[PDB]
């Protein structure tokens, strides 16, 4: 099925796809063909940004339908939130952000509910009202994430 | 004097200016331009959400500097700070922000110490550790800024 990616200027973005492809999938055609890292991709449709690991029959998603491509800048600190399943994450931080607060853009990005999220960096299992300066957390610093079992 | 306003798929736009236009005449020359709505519009330079009060002049913006344009956010909430001359300060933020993190904010867009400040909503005094949702700050509430020597 054929689909539209518009960013909020109007350039578009067509694409081929399955409805089983997942999001991420998605993300790699954009890259392909506009050039855009797929960490910088936020995909939108319905009014939600779309998790990488959902299918677009997941959300709906069909025939001629047309997503929404939001971008995100660089600017200064980014840490890297990393699987065990090898998924990097790159989220665009600051030093006074919580634990609680990344947890909140894990849930936006991935869908994890806060309370199933462990973050570990330096061998401990990191507590929400912490800052990411308290923790000595620098930038391009990799926290990994692994859930409650 | 010309300025360049740059999206993040690489399109450039090229505005007349004079240094003491104001960020919301150029928002709102984006918007002829490009069709954009100011409110969906983010214009960042040296790091900075530029405030729509102020004048190119006031951020250092100069002949063929470049702006980024950041489209709707998508997002969380914007809140207004005060200044004791009246003077507003807009920022981005999330319900799980701290008020640490709010200081932090003003210290990236005024260059304001965070020890230097102190927060009020409401009649009290906001502790550094707490959230925005904790003190019950919602959308487009407005915070006091009292600073000290």
């Amino acid at each position: 099925m054929q689909i539209f990616v518009k960013t909020l200027t109007g350039k578009t973005i067509t694409l081929e796809v399955e409805p089983s492809d997942t999001i991420e999938n998605v993300k790699a055609k954009i890259q392909d063909k506009e050039g855009i890292p797929p960490d910088q991709q936020r995909l939108i449709f319905a009014g939600k940004q779309l998790e990488d690991g959902r299918t677009l029959s997941d959300y709906n998603i069909q025939k001629e339908s047309t997503l929404h491509l939001v971008l995100r800048l660089r600017g200064g600190m980014q840490i890297f939130v990393k699987t065990l399943t090898g998924k990097t994450i790159t989220l665009e931080v600051e030093p006074s952000d919580t634990i609680e607060n990344v947890k909140a853009k894990i849930q936006d990005k991935e869908g994890i509910p806060p309370d199933q999220q462990r973050l570990i960096f330096a061998g401990k299992q990191l507590e929400d009202g912490r800052t990411l300066s308290d923790y000595n957390i620098q930038k391009e610093s990799t926290l990994h994430l692994v859930l409650r079992l």
